[PDB]
């Protein structure tokens, strides 16, 4: 069942950050919705950088790359200074280095990419004719509910990929670790549109191994401080006693 959770306090956290957002939590097969814009949970958005998780899975499964490959920076200035170096697929995951994921997408090629995306059934599963930017500007879109379900399956090694490939992608996603709890995840921000979308999608692995998956989806503005998605997430997870 998908249902609105105990939300008085978290609704207030979203209002206090002057944003419009939803937090989707999946434990077992139960999904709960929190925040001040719950209709966002079933609204389709571009996945932006969050697609990198599925791009990696497809690329590794089909041996178009491996976890030790160094992707070469050819010397051109990039959108961000942090991206201006040779790096592995996993380092590119952490940095959301789009040139690396675009390179990988082109290796995969349109035919294999569309076949895989359809097989997984990610979002609307539409990639169009442009293999190198379909997750950034459309036509591929996905709801927060779909994202939490995807990442929950990754965390449980239930996606229809090899076990080793799934383990290797999970290993690229560790964000924070303390008091026995691990937090894995992936941020995203579609900056170049009228309604900027911010993502933070991942899971908590609790000390006993239990998995609680999350997908935060909110409207971003340029004026927002850098940590805002992580800050709202951690506050909300603490309030729900997930951490």
């Amino acid at each position: 069942q998908i249902v609105q959770g105990h939300n008085q306090v978290i609704h207030q956290y979203f209002d206090e950050k002057n944003t419009s957002g939803v937090l989707v939590i999946q434990t077992d097969k139960k999904i709960n919705l929190y925040g001040n814009a719950l209709s966002r949970a079933n609204t389709e958005y571009v996945p932006a950088s969050t697609f990198d998780m599925l791009n990696a899975l497809i690329g590794l499964e089909n041996q178009k790359t491996d976890i030790n490959e160094i992707f070469k920076w050819k010397g051109e200035k990039r959108l961000f200074t942090a991206w201006e170096k040779d790096m592995t697929l996993g380092e590119a995951m952490k940095l959301s280095a789009v040139p690396v994921y675009q390179e990988l997408a082109r290796r995969i090629g349109l035919d294999l990419m569309q076949k895989e995306v359809k097989r997984i059934g990610f979002g609307n599963a539409e990639i169009g004719q442009q293999v190198d930017n379909f997750w950034l500007v459309g036509p591929l879109k996905v709801t927060p509910i779909q994202e939490v379900e995807f990442v929950s399956q990754l965390a449980h090694t239930q996606l229809p990929f090899s076990e080793k490939v799934q383990a290797n992608v999970k290993n690229m996603l560790l964000l924070e670790e303390s008091n026995g709890y691990k937090i894995f995840g992936k941020t995203g921000w579609a900056m170049n549109i009228k309604s900027q979308v911010g993502w933070l999608t991942g899971w908590v692995e609790q000390p006993d191994g239990k998995i609680v998956a999350f997908a935060l989806n909110m409207e971003m503005r340029s004026e927002m401080p850098a940590s805002i998605r992580n800050e709202l997430l951690m506050k909300s997870l603490k309030q729900l006693n997930i951490i």
